[PDB]
């Protein structure tokens, strides 16, 4: 008989998804890594050229982490020595090799523990921060400019992001922003100055006799936050002999009278960017746009050119203010707003209007702005068939918004309802990422008449491995809740019977505005369970969860911990009413907002889960950083919100646990929810004599992904979930 | 019929243990608590009056935790905001009241946060440490006289242990001496600026926002220990001198050649106190017997009055050099040393002799000099029966050693074997007190014709209840290897029988020096599951164990980790070949160095073991401290035994704990064994793929002995226990 998709199949990822990630490098052009070799693909006829051997560097020396070819492709930038820092932070060494004397530059090179390093948009220039830093490079062989000289760790920031500012913000650990040609380099600076430090201990080697303490700027809710300044400085006009010079743009006064963000840069042309600011209290937010001028060397803002963005059910934007699409003249531009019935919708806005025009509209929302051109804006949205948890291409006709054409949502329907895409440089050409339900398969496109070239990557090879396997299936479908349509997902066992039931296992993020049922095609855990040991996955989006429009998602605010929780109540127990379920095995598990959920709802005394996991959970929000916080629950003090911060906490119902079987997980170097989070969970619980499982992870942080621990969590967690189900 | 001896009964402590704890406050007075009341009794006649009303302080303000009359009678110090620290160290709030006016002292007033507190031995006095620096105050409602001025958190100690000496070397926290009639104040000074410091968060209550990192100097193995100095202040002459010279004894020559440790001060008489050094390699100490110079108002300490102490096989001392006890002329002095043979007894020594001769001699040993007067030297011993776990006083004539008379021996031979003892001021009267092996029973008698006065305690009631349970038997016996014995206990299920097979649990210390196989009545976690888990739980006391002789307890020196736990492995082989165990169900648990002896056992790859717990275990000697750990193990350098030191680490045998089934529990504040011992054991195991379970208990230190941890820790182990061996 065939095998079933086993722990040890996920765990060494027997069967793994092919991918095609390529890299424009022109608007005809794009790179495409080959047996370790770069080639160059022409997209029009598909004929390639090898770009750069895989054994160019066989006595280099160094493991070559990742390479980065200069826009113009002169040079290659290699980096080795790569070393993590947090999510998207990380330290490494770089190397230029020039590729057409086919030498390595030797003279000026970038210095050992680089924290980040970018070419300009065009040419070759390079700027990279070091020891907090902003360094600017003309040429690669030639000495850099220092641009900032207040640099100093865990205090100035200048061109990178501090703790939250990577987490939460910017979702990147750089601050710099390159003008379109290269002429201007943009910056922000963190000052982190008085905010706390949380302390954790690092353990390292068993060489280590003293335990290493971590300190790390990070403001949890209702402290005090980095402070952010902006500057601009002219790489055009750097001199050898006098310290470059920054021009600085201060945001509006509406933002200067008390604490707030810089949320977003974006260039509009050569002379011209625009910055989004966001208030502490995330529900309203500035644009500027400013101009350079030649005359004062200075950049100025109109106010009659701010652009002002408020929310009065919730905050702005999905996580933060969403970015703008500038035409060509930089004189108007595109944003997704959410619109008078609280749907995300594309706004046409004039630089110096007030009002903007929505294009889109309908009961469904825009995902994002894919590409522009002067005659279509690109977009991916949810609106085929109202499926919330698809998503697909369209192109529309700037000059009649009635004109929608939808580029994707055909191809294979059946295969293929998850799109993502890339475009070209001028959007002549585009690749399409179909994610699921079916395998995965990537496209390559042509703009002009939307014509199918070829098929760049099918997975037929997983397609044949995998018929030898007895795969689970996935369900889609939803629920009515007062007059709501809330969706979910299933993952069934192989040949399922409704006629028998199941043990089902509820999989919970729920966080706000995220999404668990989508049509997305995943092997991971929950395939294992499904396919071996015959358990059913399933997993809802209820109030809060995203890409449904602001009735949903603002409906948890300033409120965390209630409705959601309550939603993932009342869907497991429609599902325990189904046929085909075992009401007396029902279980629950989550990671993160996901972990804290799992332990909510396990505290609630519903009765209804036999079992539970939390892995690495928040179980207080005050405990949790400032920006992701405080923008769905205000601040905690008393005339704010602080009531409810004490009200939505885990330890407050340790005692419901005394009737479900509760494992507890969280790595010790936790540098995002920290250790203390469950260390007060488990304290609370052994306070009311409640029994739990536990477990932690020396050293190890959020993701728990060391080879190591990963297979060991996972193969923890099987056991337990097994146990509590009676299962061999 | 009749109930067993549950889990709750031990965590609820149902059955209460009664105990007779008496303070004398002269030659034939003690004082002892009924209702709340403090009574004084007449040791002679048994009769007494209320010494101080229960309703005295009901209108304190404060819960009064202890209390402490003066030596002349005329005061009482009441202590409360009693704040513990580490085993023996603890800040308090205190005021001392007035007994003859019956009034509180209200003015100069002992500071908050006072470390430490104690009357002179005679009339009333008071010398205390606050902020690290000593100070005296000749009478309670007068101002104090600072006598040190160097004191500095967490580095300079004057009066008070630093943490290491604390826990290894004094078994206490103040460093002070006053002189018998009170005239001196001597007092230690300890230098922890170089010592590192072990670091580790504290989560405190939920509301507290960030952790807090405790960080306290702690030498590990190998690491740079604090120095110490010793110094004499003359508190008489206080008053008539604006600052009291403080006279600095130096160690010896032999000493300050390197490092070393003051380890003992013990007066001898007005003017003559004896002071004893110990090498950092324990195998060399020094006694100094100095006699103040009223001329020079200095302290000389004669070579022809140094004593010698040296172990070729092994440290000096049980756990640290012995202490002297003096004759009322301070000429001569009895001790107790190793003989020739081995075995530890009492010596006799003149002052200025450096030969000695032994008073006691035997196959067995002393355990401690209770009392010494002109005629007689009182002592415990384990002669009797050759027990080495039992314990009887004993009276030795001082002018005709021959004649040696059992005080205890014959008392209740079946119910007590296991004595202590309590004397009076002047040894007038003395308190028997027996711990086993039937109910305690505490007794009062005259020293002038050893004749019993009467019964304190004889735990009838307690009798009375266990009369209506299923109490399990204890069985004290030996096995022979090697031609020598080993002494063994069982702590077997009610109604035995040898004609069935039992589970068997293994309870572990086996550190140097120790004695698990002894006569002590124990109501514990053993109790519960002999008699309702019908669980047979054994000890067994191998090479490195105390009070049988050098040859046996040396037998580990440089060696930790080999012999005590192949003796753990074999002592269970023995057991299952009784007959009465059955083989497939033996386990093992232990706490501290018993931890370390489980693990070490679990990751042998014996086949032995099914299952086991460690409980805060050491993992690998370089982590833990430097006095306890050199003192058995010397230096972790390449010129010493650091190969033993990196072969003695439970985490290179990770891969055999493949084969049994591990729980490892530890509380995240422990100060003494730290968390970062368990943290590498479990990621050894994460790492060659383990799967064990694991517990923490946030913010409990090295006893988790909260009332709510201990509670939970033992009924987690409860069930680990029960379902390894398939009991439900
Ligand atoms: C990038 O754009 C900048 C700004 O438009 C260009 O710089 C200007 O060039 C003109 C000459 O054509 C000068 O008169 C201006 O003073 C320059 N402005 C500044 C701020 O320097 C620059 O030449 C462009 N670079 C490229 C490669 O096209
Ligand atoms: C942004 O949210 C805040 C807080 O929800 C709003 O400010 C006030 O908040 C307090 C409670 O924190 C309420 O009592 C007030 O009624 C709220 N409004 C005002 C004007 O004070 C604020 O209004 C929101 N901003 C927008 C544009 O909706
Ligand atoms: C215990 O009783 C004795 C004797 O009854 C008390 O001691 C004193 O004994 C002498 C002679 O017997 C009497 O003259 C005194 O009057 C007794 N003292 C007192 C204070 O009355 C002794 O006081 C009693 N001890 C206690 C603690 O109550
Ligand atoms: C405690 O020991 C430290 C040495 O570890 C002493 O500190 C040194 O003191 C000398 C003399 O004043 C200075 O020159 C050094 O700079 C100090 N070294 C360090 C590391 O601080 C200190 O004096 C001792 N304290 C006492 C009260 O004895
Ligand atoms: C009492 O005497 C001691 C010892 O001389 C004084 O302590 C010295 O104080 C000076 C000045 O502050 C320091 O330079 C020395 O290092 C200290 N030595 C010691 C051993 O502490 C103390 O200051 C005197 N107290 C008063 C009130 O004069
Ligand atoms: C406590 O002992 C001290 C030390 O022996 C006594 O003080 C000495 O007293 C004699 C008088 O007999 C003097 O000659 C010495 O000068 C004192 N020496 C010192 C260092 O002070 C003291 O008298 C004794 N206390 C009591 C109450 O007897
Ligand atoms: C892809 O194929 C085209 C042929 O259509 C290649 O030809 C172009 O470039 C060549 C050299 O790069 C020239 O010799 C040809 O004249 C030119 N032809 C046309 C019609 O432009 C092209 O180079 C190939 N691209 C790659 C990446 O290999
Ligand atoms: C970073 O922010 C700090 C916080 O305001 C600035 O420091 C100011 O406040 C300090 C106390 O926190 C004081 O020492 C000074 O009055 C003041 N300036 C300095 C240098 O401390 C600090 O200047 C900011 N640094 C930068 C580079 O912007
Ligand atoms: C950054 O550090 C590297 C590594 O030390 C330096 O490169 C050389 O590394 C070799 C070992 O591979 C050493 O023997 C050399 O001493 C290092 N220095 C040199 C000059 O070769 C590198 O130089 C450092 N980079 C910078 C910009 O200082
Ligand atoms: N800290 C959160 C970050 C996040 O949700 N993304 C980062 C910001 N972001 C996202 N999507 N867009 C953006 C950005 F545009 F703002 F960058 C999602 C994730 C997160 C939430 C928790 F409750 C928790 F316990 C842990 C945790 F890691
Ligand atoms: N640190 C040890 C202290 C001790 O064993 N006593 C303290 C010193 N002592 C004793 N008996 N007499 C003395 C003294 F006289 F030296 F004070 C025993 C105990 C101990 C040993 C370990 F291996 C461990 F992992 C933890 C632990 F707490
Ligand atoms: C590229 O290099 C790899 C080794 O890194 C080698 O196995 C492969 O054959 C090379 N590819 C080609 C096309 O030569
Ligand atoms: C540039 O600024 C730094 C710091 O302010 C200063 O030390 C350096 O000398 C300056 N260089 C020049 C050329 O002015
Ligand atoms: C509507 O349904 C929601 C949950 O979907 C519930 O909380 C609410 O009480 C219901 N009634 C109204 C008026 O919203
Ligand atoms: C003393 O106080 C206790 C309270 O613990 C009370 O029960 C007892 O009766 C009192 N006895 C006297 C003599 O005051
Ligand atoms: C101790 O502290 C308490 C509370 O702060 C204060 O009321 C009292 O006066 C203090 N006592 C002394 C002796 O300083
Ligand atoms: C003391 O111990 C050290 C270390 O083993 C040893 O070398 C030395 O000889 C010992 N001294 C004596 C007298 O045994
Ligand atoms: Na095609």
């Amino acid at each position: 008989t065939r095998k079933t998709y086993t722990l040890t199949d996920y765990l060494k990822n027997t069967y793994r998804l092919k991918l095609y990630s390529l890299r424009w490098i022109s608007d005809h052009e794009y790179l495409y890594k080959q047996e370790n070799n770069i080639l160059v693909f022409n997209a029009e006829y598909g004929n390639s050229s090898v770009f750069l051997e895989n054994s160019t560097f066989d006595e280099f020396g160094h493991s070559i982490n990742d390479y980065s070819i200069s826009p113009d492709g002169q040079f290659i930038l290699l980096e080795y020595n790569y070393v993590k820092q947090w999510r998207h932070s990380y330290t490494a060494s770089y190397d230029i090799y020039d590729l057409n004397k086919r030498q390595l530059i030797t003279e000026e090179r970038i210095p050992n523990n680089t924290q980040w390093v970018t070419w300009s948009p065009v040419g070759h220039k390079l700027a990279y921060v070091w020891n907090n830093d902003i360094y600017v490079k003309i040429e690669p062989n030639l000495p850099s400019y220092r641009i900032t000289w207040t640099g100093k760790e865990d205090i100035i920031y200048n061109g990178i992001t501090d703790w939250v500012y990577e987490e939460e913000v910017f979702s990147a650990y750089s601050a710099l922003w390159w003008s379109p040609n290269g002429t201007f380099l943009a910056y922000a600076q963190f000052n982190d100055t008085e905010v706390p430090l949380i302390e954790y201990s690092f353990y390292s080697d068993e060489s280590l006799q003293y335990p290493k303490t971590v300190r790390v700027p990070y403001p949890k809710a209702g402290a005090v936050n980095p402070t952010v300044k902006f500057f601009v400085v002219n790489t055009d006009s750097l001199s050898s002999v006098t310290n470059a010079t920054s021009i600085q743009i201060t945001a509006p006064a509406s933002m200067l009278i008390g604490d707030h963000y810089l949320c977003d840069v974006t260039w509009a042309t050569q002379e011209r960017i625009s910055l989004q600011w966001l208030r502490r209290i995330q529900n309203y937010s500035v644009m500027d746009i400013c101009d350079y001028d030649e005359s004062s060397g200075r950049w100025n803002c109109l106010v009659a050119r701010q652009h002002i963005e408020m929310s009065t059910t919730g905050w702005v934007g999905r996580f933060r203010p969403s970015e703008p699409h500038f035409t060509l003249d930089g004189n108007s531009f595109y944003k997704i707003i959410s619109n008078e019935e609280g749907y995300r919708h594309i706004c046409y806005f004039q630089i110096d209007k007030k009002d903007c025009t929505f294009i889109t509209k309908g009961t469904w929302e825009v995902i994002g702005i894919e590409a522009l051109t002067s005659d279509y804006l690109y977009y991916i949205s949810n609106e085929y068939k109202g499926m919330p948890g698809g998503r697909n291409l369209y192109k529309i006709q700037l000059s009649d918004y009635t004109k929608v054409t939808c580029l994707s949502c055909e191809l294979n329907p059946e295969r293929c309802q998850y799109y993502s895409v890339s475009f070209s440089k001028e959007a002549k050409y585009y690749q399409l990422r179909c994610s699921g339900p079916g395998l995965p398969l990537y496209t390559l496109h042509s703009s002009v008449n939307d014509k199918g070239l070829r098929v760049l990557e099918d997975n037929s090879a997983l397609d044949k491995m995998l018929q030898n396997v007895q795969m689970p299936s996935k369900k889609l479908d939803f629920i009515i809740l007062n007059e709501t349509k809330f969706w979910y997902q299933m993952i069934l066992p192989p040949h399922f019977d409704k006629s028998k039931k199941y043990p089902l296992l509820l999989d919970v993020y729920a966080g706000p505005c995220s999404q668990k049922a989508d049509t997305v095609f995943r092997l991971n855990w929950a395939t294992y369970l499904a396919s071996t040991e015959n358990i059913i996955v399933a997993s809802f989006d209820g109030r809060g969860s995203g890409y449904q429009g602001d009735k949903i998602m603002h409906a948890i605010n300033r409120r965390l911990g209630t409705f959601e929780v309550e939603d993932q109540i009342e869907a497991a127990r429609q599902f325990s009413k189904m046929g085909f379920v075992d009401n007396k095995r029902i279980a629950i598990w989550g990671w993160s907002y996901g972990g804290y959920v799992t332990s909510m709802v396990l505290g609630s005394g519903s009765g209804v889960f036999k079992c539970g996991i939390a892995v690495a959970p928040v179980s207080r929000w005050e405990y949790y950083d400032s920006v992701y916080t405080e923008r769905y629950m205000g601040l905690p003090t008393p005339e704010d919100n602080l009531d409810h911060y004490r009200n939505s906490t885990v330890m407050s119902r340790a005692e419901n646990f005394k009737q479900v079987e509760y494992l507890l997980i969280h790595g010790t170097a936790d540098d995002n929810v920290h250790f203390q989070q469950s260390a007060q969970i488990s304290k609370a619980l052994v306070d009311v004599g409640v029994d739990f499982q536990a477990m932690w992870y020396t050293d190890e942080d959020h993701g728990i992904a060391s080879s190591t621990a990963h297979q060991h969590i996972y193969t923890h967690m099987s056991h337990f979930i097994k146990q509590c189900f009676s299962l061999p």
